[PDB]
């Protein structure tokens, strides 16, 4: 048992809820929020922008510090920093960027991320602003991922697409 609320369950280990993931961490406090990071970690946008803007930019300034030490991320990949004031641990998971031209492929690899966490609350990966199919991002996260997944989704016309069309 955990503290998420008002999700439908779309599997065995995958649910899902119309939430702004800013809104939903500071309630739940999640051992582990995911954000929808690029490889450099500039939390400028989407989901990236609104997390970081939501720690007064204490996200940022670690990422930084995280770059400068190691270097960007690969695309499909991951670091673990702090949650700051809105989870235990940030999960900064890059998937691809449609609009930069990016293998839609790399999209499974970003989800594989999810299984070294027990439970997570997450947006879909390259969704929104990354200019993925979020219908096409959501069956990736139900086939992928066997931990168990919270999936926010901020924009209403978004979810009740996403829950008709869900098979
Ligand atoms: C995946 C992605 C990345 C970048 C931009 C827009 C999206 C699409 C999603 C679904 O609507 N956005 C959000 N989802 C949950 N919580 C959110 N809080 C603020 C925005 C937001």
């Amino acid at each position: 048992v955990n503290s998420f609320s008002g999700y439908l369950k779309l599997t065995d280990n995958v649910y899902i809820k119309n939430a702004d993931i800013v809104e939903e961490a500071k309630k739940v406090k999640p051992t582990v929020v995911v954000n929808a990071a690029n490889v450099y970690l500039k939390h400028g946008g989407g989901v990236a922008g609104a997390l970081n803007k939501a720690t007064n930019n204490a996200m940022q300034v670690e990422s930084d510090d995280y770059i400068a030490t190691n270097g960007p991320l690969k695309v499909g990949g991951s670091c673990v920093l702090s949650g700051h004031n809105l989870a235990k641990h940030c999960l900064h998971v890059v998937g691809p960027n449609v609009n930069k031209g990016e293998d839609i492929q790399l999209l499974k690899s970003a989800y594989e991320n999810f299984n070294q966490h027990e439970v997570l609350l997450a947006p879909l990966l390259s969704a929104g602003i990354f200019g993925a199919d979020p219908i096409h991002s959501l069956r990736v996260c139900v086939d992928t991922v066997r931990t168990n997944v919270y999936l926010a989704v901020f924009d209403k016309n978004l979810y009740d697409k996403l829950v008709s069309s869900f098979l």
